[PDB]
């Protein structure tokens, strides 16, 4: 299967889709949130458990074995997938907000100090914000915030004008979860480079929907979370390139981050290991390798053209709805689609929604500054999914036309 | 005690090594699944699956309710007072990160004490390491006999007016010692300190109740007690957790974000950054109601029947020592063979299908403590059988009758 694209083909592979809500059949639009699963993803968890559950270290016994192929197996899917040169380049941990705690913490805490500079992008999810706020007051750092048009696009002149001498880091979302707005990434980290800062992009929301390749890209970090690309909850990824991870002190400790272990002193192992303290989430990194194999046989520009399609498609006939305003009309987009209706509450609009089985979110998105920035407290927020189909998005428009009158 | 009833319930325990049936004694480093928990993960993947916020949709609402209802089933079974005093995270490690990072990075500065037992594993030992050398806190060791007992008088010497902190295992992972957990609590809170207990080799053996213990702070992880990886628990009492700052910053744990700052929910969200692992924890809750259903007193009861029935049978067998014969012990049965070195041990049981673990069992301190670099060390579980030990002690008898290495 899936050799030749075909959306109903591949919405057969996600059982939730057969689901009913009040009696409706199930539309889900809150792909920016959480994604759903296919069987295979479902399926690899349970084969983990029943066949090769153990902690690793392929030495000890067949069963350690078995979990040490496949947690490798796993890491080797993740560096393949982003294009990292090296498989000891990718750190799994629960998600994007744990990576990116990482590197502000370990990373900020040695390299920073008072009067350095951090930028980052007005686009940013609470994720990429409340790290830098807290280490900024730990290390006196400076958060110096980039600026974007009404329409969502960051402006590439007035970020290059807060680069300078005290620039040590640039952290930029290459999707805003909040607009869709895609940020031209490569640009950033060519900038960022020039005035010797380190870049690290929040990848969340560009991983499902668009080919990458940190390698080309080279950028020092890159984070992303499993569960929006079709994988388990509660696993995620670091990316780091090497002399980035080397320069970057163990952050968790404990057993597996350590080489030997005194009561007085311990020594430490390199990476991957350096930044892996305790037990890993060995199933969830199987799952989510099934999860990429997934979307690899699918493949990840067929998913970018079709998933666009279903965006050029929705928005005109969104927009003409009367009352509508659209938020986020960024030059590129992936996937998210806000809007607001002028007299109704956007959590009225997305209760009503769900009454018709259409599922969104209504509220800041944990991205309350970027709404700020564009004179909203809230937005409805459709967003698609290469599942999606455009006779959903139909069902979808006549909703909100009905709210609207 | 059915154990041949309970066994049916595990699929693993039908898979073969060699052609041998599989033996698990691998249970110190993490435990094999019933299938009710892989039934619940496929579940929730296939049925419930979306971020939380009943509010907000349909399966929104699935998912918060059975997030809720794990939570609310792992503060019924360790008896905390209140479902806002159970953290949800990684594991044991990062439960006790937290503690030194947040709680510690607050109250533990220049000269202040922090007591821990030998007896520990790494995960509660690194962590006291690295904050120690950014603050000054001062690390103490509380000693144990030979046997691996802790002296409870040398333990009350090394209290006095600067412990800001006890923490110390209630089971030891590499010995088996269970120590008398009410009494260095009592003295850790009569000297000043708040005490953290390690669960991680308790919570699957015995009844653990916190709010009647009066620990601080109690830590455990899922996967050592029949769960799914990548999910623990922090416990603490409301008023330890009142005076800990937030660790991880990011969605779930802001009230409200500016540019200029952000504000902080109360508890659990205080501590819970980002996506929580909603399906691991989902499961955590179907492998917390296995064990109630089966009763954790007769688990008890029938773990210390095995290891009763282990220990002289083992230790009968010329070249072997035991190591680790505590008065009271849980689950681990240590030992050495001599002329053998515990690795090449570890291989030959597991050629007869014989799972155990071979090595410093991320417990360095202790077995040097014992004179030793590593044991072999089988560990018990509801699901073993007497059988299962007469393979055991038949396999190391040929081993030790055998060539000498």
């Amino acid at each position: 299967r899936h050799e030749i694209f075909d959306v109903n083909a591949i919405r057969a592979d996600f059982p939730i889709l057969r689901e009913t809500v009040n009696g409706k059949p199930l539309i889900w639009f809150d792909n920016a949130a959480t994604t759903q699963k296919p069987q295979a993803v479902i399926d690899r968890l349970s084969h983990f458990y029943a066949h090769e559950n153990s902690n690793i270290h392929r030495a000890a016994h067949e069963l350690a074995a078995r979990a040490t192929d496949a947690y490798e197996d796993a890491r080797e899917a993740v560096r393949r997938f982003i294009g990292a040169a090296k498989a000891e380049e990718i750190i799994f941990l629960r998600g994007t907000t744990e990576a990116i705690n990482l590197v502000a913490h370990a990373w900020g805490g040695k390299h920073l100090g008072p009067g350095d500079e951090i930028v980052i992008t007005h686009l940013e999810h609470h994720a990429n914000i409340v790290p830098w706020q807290l280490l900024s007051r730990q290390t006196g750092a400076v958060l110096k915030v980039a600026p974007v048009d009404d329409a969502g696009n960051l402006l590439l002149g007035e970020f290059e004008d807060l680069l300078g001498p005290r620039t040590k880091l640039v952290a930029a979302t290459q999707v805003s979860n909040a607009l869709g707005t895609v940020t031209p990434v490569e640009t950033i980290v060519e900038l960022g480079h020039r005035y010797g800062a380190r870049v690290l992009i929040d990848g969340a929301q560009s991983i499902p929907h668009m080919p990458i390749d940190v390698a080309a890209l080279g950028a020092d970090f890159f984070v992303f979370s499993g569960h929006k690309i079709y994988g388990p909850t509660g696993i995620g990824v670091l990316y780091g390139r090497e002399d980035a991870l080397a320069e970057t002190p163990p952050w968790q400790g404990g057993g597996n981050m350590i080489a030997d272990v005194t009561l007085e002193r311990s020594l430490y192992q390199g990476p991957p290991n350096k930044f892996e303290a305790g037990t890993g989430n060995i199933a969830d990194a199987v799952g989510l390798g099934e999860a990429i194999r997934y979307v690899e046989r699918v493949g990840i520009e067929r998913i970018a053209a079709y998933e666009h399609a279903l965006l050029e498609y929705a928005t005109p006939r969104l927009a003409a709805i009367p009352g509508v305003r659209i938020v986020g009309t960024a030059q590129e987009k992936a996937s998210v689609l806000s809007f607001v209706l002028a007299g109704h509450e956007p959590l009225e609009v997305g209760k009503a929604l769900n009454a018709e089985g259409i599922a969104v979110r209504a509220g800041h998105h944990c991205a309350q500054p970027i709404l700020r920035r564009m004179g909203l407290e809230a937005t409805v927020r459709p967003s698609f999914a290469f599942y999606n189909t455009f006779d959903e998005i139909d069902v979808f428009i006549d909703a909100v036309r009905r709210i609207a009158e």
